């Protein structure tokens, strides 16, 4: 599991299902060409994104469609999506472990690298 | 003013107003006594607790009471309150903003410290 | 598992490995009784803390040693320990993952509550 | 002043001073168009960004150059920047504050929204 994304929801104190997000890698040109994407299973995790030999030194974006999440719930947000920036893979393969706790106004972020 | 708290909420994306807080000082008998309180103005800020001669070197605990408020607004959050415990002035005065962001099922705080 | 406890580094991008931590449950007399406690295993993961049995209903801490772990990295810290204060089990049975993102002035804290 | 951004350290436990950031605004043609940018003073804040009649509705993002400030700390860090993305003005004009707290591995943003 080369990429994994977990999402929390702080409102309810439970995973974020159902949660769409899609990845993308920077292109030469700087434009974001499609990398992969899901939705966030009952776990609120997203498992199975890419693969070692396919996920090779990049910048990735992971855009995370927090604002449809909590509409569903009735809620309204302040943020379109909750986006992640990073650069991986630039010392060889690592797995990464992308975490993020949704509020309606407030999001935090944070990654957890591992050298397999 | 050498020590100020500031509260925000993550649900509503505003200041937490009329939040109530007690902070206490640790005894040399190792228990907790009371040392100051008070509320966050409209603003989301408690000033004025204490003063720079009153603020001595000690390890200090402020309970900020998160319970109350998320039960005002008709929310029935998780923790009883939002706790903040450190030692201050170990090196000299300092001035210290404690900051906490209000989630009903989570909570983030940070500190400011600052040499005048 | 009814209360697990994980803990992650913000500076490292890692689990929180050995993180100790005591549970304590508030007494009729408002002082905290030891309940549970251990340390966090090279997944960032406290399990086995109590059983269902054992774990009614009450006020219950956890109190994370985080200022030994950031001095043993050689890292001067704000908090003397992060707190975690919440009522558990007060309709009946439920599992508690409380988790925790570290830095050395700052933590964020989140609950995950599921009905088994 | 209808938009400010506040940034925190939270290793330091002070205000991220001298950090780099980009506001964009999305055209009619769904790209980015530059809209103001700006660094933080000694205070951590980024004031005047814009005023009440350029500030019209829109989709805005805030790029926060995160990285270039880790890297002059001798950090390597996660992200390549933190990014805000939110509609602004949809119900008439509004002030927004955007704050950010930054870690090697993670960010927590919010944002305090009031109508003047
Ligand atoms: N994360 C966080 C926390 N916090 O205690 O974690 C407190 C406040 C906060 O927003 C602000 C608000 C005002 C000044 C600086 C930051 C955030 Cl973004
Ligand atoms: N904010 C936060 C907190 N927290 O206690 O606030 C804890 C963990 C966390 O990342 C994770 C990591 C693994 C599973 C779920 C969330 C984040 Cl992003
Ligand atoms: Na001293
Ligand atoms: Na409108």
């Amino acid at each position: 599991c080369p990429l994994m994304v977990k999402v929390l929801d702080a409102v309810r104190g439970s995973p974020a299902i159902n949660v769409a997000m899609h990845v993308f890698r920077k292109a030469a040109d700087d434009t974001w060409e499609p990398f992969a994407s899901g939705k966030t299973s009952e776990s609120g995790e997203l498992h199975g994104l890419t693969t070692e030999e396919e996920f090779v030194e990049g910048i990735y974006k992971v855009e995370i469609d927090t604002k449809s999440y909590w509409k569903a719930l009735g809620i309204s947000p302040f943020h379109e999506h909750a986006e992640v920036v990073f650069t991986a893979n630039d010392s060889g393969p690592r797995r990464y472990t992308i975490a993020a706790l949704l509020s309606p106004y407030s999001y935090s972020t944070t990654a957890v690298v591992t050298n397999p």
